[PDB]
């Protein structure tokens, strides 16, 4: 039984970030990883997605070429070219991350970890045992898929994992779900030329975002050529002569349900959520608490119910974002190895960007959330809607919507929501201001930057 | 003699903004304008410039087309197409601004105003007299040009005003100066295909910006195909058979001076500063104080030396930016018509973006300024340099540089400087945080947005 100061299960964002900070603090740490370092972010998430987004962004801009005085650009996108360059870039990152571990003197134990029956918390990887007074579980999650028992043929569809394996642009694609991945992938497939349908259970995407965003985002998708199938769900899938055939039921409220077949589908993409990866950990041998989805339960300090065992990142099922896993893993290293007992991540006011077209940025409370928290009489919003000056000369148009949610008499800024060109890079600094407790006067007292889209946020009336 | 509550001389950014806020407060105001409403910003500045920048941005992106899996875009930019659409857009804005005035019940007196000999401050426009207990001078400035006495043939060159009149892309262009307009125009002309030279008196552009910026910006220009002629200045210009011929003297320190002729020049652009427009105002009839460049002298409240006469914007020669003229004009309306005696614009921490390629954003003190203000022992900077993920797949590359200047033990953020893709829309929110007095801990305690360029500012170490 090899002993360490810190044992980290999972070499993804949260696991790596925690291990590296702990090692800086003098801990002798090892990282157990059964696949590729970098985990979801590097291999099948953030990184490869953003590359594909930049590619779709090129497609849109190229529609505006002639309006801008250039000669029309003629045609066919070649999926394989960018796919190969994307994969290579991912290979570069894996090599970098591995080097980051070695330079920090962190040991990398390759293989699949599982807890043992042993009294003191101990894991087994490939026959060998390892132990530590502090063990971090940061095993992430996986894409959720329907059971064949509920949706026969569900297994003919792919997930975001399978999207990253595609070698050619699918001719006809159908995306199921109404959250981040659905919106992102539909926007990428569509811009690149796939005839795309987005199938959602209600009438709008991103129903947990401020209602201004869910409305605007749904419209922007339609305006971009994405067919949004409202109030619809898959009843069954089957492999026909040439592609898949999707049976769906559409149940608009106030109407009779109607069954439709979608034929000749090349790609069926399930974008219905993620499940925690705790199934094969043998948690129950230590009696570690999980919810009924398999998530590990933790307190505000990332403690599990068992002493000396912690969990961070997607496996805990809260705020499933790379930078959250990293921040939580780092605060945890400071608490453990620098004895900062108050060291923990504040889960309020975490900013997030949805890489749609145009992109969405949001931080803090939606209008309804602030209304519930402070009361209607105490909530004031400001908003604007305009067409970016970029489109002053184009036939194609997109809009920019911004909303500021303020609370109390002081008009404390409790939420910012926006969609528009440039919104991916605009959010970070406002998120700093919101975190510091800015009021509307603080915004208003900042001189604007002209001509930009960002200046609108500081001149709301 | 028609009397008003407020008389505004000049219908540009500062003048319009002040008049409109005063009218909201109940003032009976009139705006005197001798040319087009919207002044410099709308007609020959901010707006038409940004349209041309977006156009150059299209040119660059189109170089990356093939790398992104698309087929190569072939060619020739057509200046006249975008020029016509730009002019139309400017026509739209003029009509909008005029409507904004009318809806506010502001009178527009068309013509050129000049002060009279009259005791109580009174102006004359086209034979008629007008007076008010509060008169605002917001007449802006003009491009500065060399005298034929110092540089013979200087008058064969154009200014930024003349740039906006060009109907075709000049084949060969030479830009003189090393400030905002020089950098902007060189970057636009070059991206659009003109064979461009930038002639600067020293070795770097933007020598008043943080030294990291001036260095990086000079290199980015060279990497983009702009020929930077260091330690050089124009000795004379002459009209040859086919274009202009520029005589220059190059005096590298530690070297003998050398004279060079630049032949076949299509466009010679003077970008050497601006002069205030006070010459024809008859200021001296009231004894209003000006500096030796003709700028009007004002106090912290925009007061001139004469009671009931104020000045804002470019004519005062300080912080020559649209949003500064607007903010100063507005604070001034609140002081005058809402009796807010403490109402004034803080000239510290005004953010500014230079529309270069890539764009520059800066707010607060440069490293040297903070060193002078707090002392070397009390100044700490953090910086980063990286290649944006956008270029992970391109043969063409640009860099992103960021520097944070902190002061004292608390590490108060006193300056932010950056250049890179997205930096035009990224600055605004950090400028809010800087204005509020954020410290580095405030930045560091804000969860990042991944994957973006902006996240780098909150993870500096
Ligand atoms: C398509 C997609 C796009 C996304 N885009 C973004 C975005 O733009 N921005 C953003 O902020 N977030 C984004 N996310 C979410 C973000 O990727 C995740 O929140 C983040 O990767 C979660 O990190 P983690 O450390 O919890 O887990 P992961 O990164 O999943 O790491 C878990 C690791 O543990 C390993 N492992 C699991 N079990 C074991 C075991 N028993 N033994 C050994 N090793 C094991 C796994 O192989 C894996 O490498 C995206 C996600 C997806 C799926
Ligand atoms: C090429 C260029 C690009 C720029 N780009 C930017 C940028 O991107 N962002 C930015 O923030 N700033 C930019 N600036 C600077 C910005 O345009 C100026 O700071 C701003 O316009 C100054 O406003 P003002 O109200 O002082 O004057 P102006 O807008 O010049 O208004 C003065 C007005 O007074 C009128 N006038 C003058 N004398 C009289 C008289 N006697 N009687 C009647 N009317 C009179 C003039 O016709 C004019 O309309 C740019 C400037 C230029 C030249
Ligand atoms: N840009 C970024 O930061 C990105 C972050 N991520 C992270 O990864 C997480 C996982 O993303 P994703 O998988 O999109 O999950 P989400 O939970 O974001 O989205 C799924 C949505 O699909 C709908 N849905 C649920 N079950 C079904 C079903 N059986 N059939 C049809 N629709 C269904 C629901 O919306 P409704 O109730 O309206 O039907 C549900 O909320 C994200 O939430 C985010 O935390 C992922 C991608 C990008
Ligand atoms: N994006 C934005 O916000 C923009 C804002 N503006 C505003 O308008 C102002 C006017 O812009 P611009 O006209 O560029 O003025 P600036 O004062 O910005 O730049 C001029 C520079 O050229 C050099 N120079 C001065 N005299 C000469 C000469 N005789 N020969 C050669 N070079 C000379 C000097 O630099 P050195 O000492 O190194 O030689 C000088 O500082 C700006 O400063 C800014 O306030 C303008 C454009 C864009």
């Amino acid at each position: 039984v090899a002993s360490y100061d810190y044992l980290v299960i999972g070499g993804g964002s949260g696991g790596l970030a925690s291990a590296r900070r702990a090692a800086e603090l003098g801990a002798r740490a090892a990282v157990v990883e059964s696949h590729k370092l970098g985990g979801t972010c590097v291999n099948v998430g953030c990184v490869p997605k953003k590359v594909m987004w930049n590619t779709a962004v090129h497609s849109e801009f190229m529609h505006d070429h002639a309006d801008y005085g250039f000669p029309s650009c003629e045609g066919k996108f070649n999926w394989r070219v960018i796919k190969e360059k994307r994969d290579a870039y991912v290979s570069r990152l894996n090599a970098i991350y591995q080097n980051n571990l070695t330079k920090s003197h962190i040991e990398i134990i390759r293989g699949h970890a599982a807890f043992t029956s042993d009294p003191k918390p101990t894991i087994e990887v490939s026959g060998k045992k390892y132990t530590a007074p502090h063990i971090l579980i940061a095993t992430g999650g996986m894409p959720s898929t329907p059971h064949e028992s509920q949706i026969p043929g569900a297994s003919l569809g792919i997930t975001s994992d399978g999207f990253f394996q595609l070698e050619e642009l699918p001719g006809r694609s159908v995306i199921v779900g109404a959250g981040y991945i659905a919106v992102e992938m539909a926007g990428i497939l569509s811009a690149l030329g796939s005839k795309t349908s987005l199938m959602i259970r209600h009438d709008k995407v991103l129903r947990s975002f401020d209602s201004m965003i869910s409305t605007n985002c749904t419209e922007e998708l339609e305006n971009a050529g994405v067919e949004v199938l409202k109030f619809s769900q898959v009843k069954e899938v089957k492999k026909t002569l040439s592609g898949l055939e999707v049976s769906m039921v559409t149940a608009v409220p106030g109407r009779l349900p109607v069954m439709t077949m979608i034929p000749d589908v090349d790609c069926l993409l399930w974008a219905i959520g993620r499940v925690p990866n705790t199934k094969d950990l043998s948690l129950n041998k230590l009696g570690i608490q999980t919810d009924d989805k398999g998530h590990i339960i933790v307190d505000e300090f990332q403690n599990t119910n068992v002493k000396g065992i912690y969990a961070v990142g997607d496996v805990c099922g809260k705020a499933l974002l790379t930078p959250v896993a990293i921040a939580a893993g780092r605060k945890l290293a400071h608490r453990l190895f620098e004895y900062k007992e108050d060291s923990k991540l504040d889960y309020n006011n975490i900013p997030t960007v949805v890489f749609s077209h145009p992109p969405i940025g949001t931080v803090g409370l939606t209008e309804d959330e602030a209304i519930h928290k402070y009361g209607i009489e105490n909530v004031k919003t400001y908003s604007t809607s305009f067409t970016p000056m970029y489109h002053a000369v184009t036939k194609r148009k997109t809009k920019c919507v911004m909303k500021m949610v303020c609370a109390n008499k002081e008009e404390k800024v409790v939420g910012i929501h926006m969609q528009g060109l440039g919104c991916d890079e605009m959010l970070q600094g406002f998120a700093v201001a919101v975190k510091m407790g800015a009021t509307k006067a603080d915004f208003d007292n900042t001189v604007a930057i002209h001509p930009t889209s960002s200046e609108e946020l500081v001149t709301l009336r």
